[PDB]
């Protein structure tokens, strides 16, 4: 078994599929967690990025990507799985063709506003990510790829998922999508895949209690994210535990995945 996980951001694979990754390595699978939006960003940073860096507990002009890469290595080391950090710049570091920042701040609103941009610019981003994924597939030779469903409709999650779907289709590798966490605790669960792809029936895994514990310890390595993840009530793990409790109310901890298959008549 050669499992390639494709995470949009530094933390998504561990939050959503950490237990499955740790279980996979335990069973003797070769596991690799490649993160798409891990590109090394250079100053000058935008105001919106600077603000994010402060929310992550960093100085505005700190090398934030380096810090987050280090956290990611620690967390994946904890699950006993390998890492690979991609070249793509996260949303807060990207500029548009016209020279504007992709993301700007508004006064008095929590979530950052994304500037409108061309379908061409999205097609091109997704194309480049797909290119990188295809090469990784050639290099690593996965038997299975797992990536995000993009529940919550984060644009970087959709870009990652879509590129993985195009690349895995061309390369004939089976692909599964994980339920995005903690997004799925806050957002419905229905997603729109690119034309020609659809979701098969869900599978909610059964993991040993010790893999649950390892997952949550791995999550704790993302120190920069604890404020963003614990939110208001400081109860991320409670919410994660409660979610898994529902989806197996006669079992313990587990993670929801769906296989991706071709639609009929496509
Ligand atoms: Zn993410
Ligand atoms: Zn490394
Ligand atoms: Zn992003
Ligand atoms: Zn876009
Ligand atoms: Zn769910």
């Amino acid at each position: 078994t050669r499992l390639l996980a494709i995470s949009p951001h530094l933390d998504d694979a561990v939050l959503s599929f950490g237990a499955g990754l740790a279980q996979a390595a335990q069973d003797g699978a070769n596991v690799l967690v490649y993160t798409v939006f891990a590109g090394a960003a250079q100053p000058p940073y935008s105001p919106a990025a600077q603000r994010m860096h402060t929310i992550w507990g960093l100085a505005p002009d700190d090398d934030a990507v380096l810090y987050r890469r280090k956290e990611d290595i620690a967390a994946l080391d904890h699950l006993r799985v390998a890492h690979r950090h991609g070249r793509f710049l996260d949303s807060i570091y990207r500029k548009l063709p016209d020279g504007r920042w992709l993301t700007a701040h508004v006064e008095g609103r929590q979530k950052l506003a994304v500037n409108d941009h061309s379908p061409d610019s999205d097609h091109d981003l997704v194309g480049e990510v797909a290119d990188d994924i295809r090469s990784i597939i050639d290099e690593f030779d996965p038997t299975l790829v797992v990536t995000c469903a993009a529940i919550g409709e984060h644009p970087d999650h959709e870009a990652t998922r879509d590129a993985a779907l195009f690349a895995t289709h061309e390369k004939n590798v089976p692909v599964r999508l994980w339920e995005d966490l903690p997004y799925a605790v806050f957002k419905s669960g229905a997603v729109e895949l690119p034309q020609g792809f659809r979701l098969g029936s869900a599978d909610v895994s059964s993991v040993k209690p010790e893999m649950r514990s390892q997952k949550f310890q791995a999550v704790e390595r993302y120190s920069s994210q604890m404020v963003l993840l614990n939110g208001s009530e400081n109860n991320l793990f409670d919410r994660l535990d409660e979610h898994a409790r529902q989806n197996a109310p006669h079992g313990g901890y587990g993670e929801t995945t769906w296989p991706v298959v071709r639609s009929d008549d496509s």
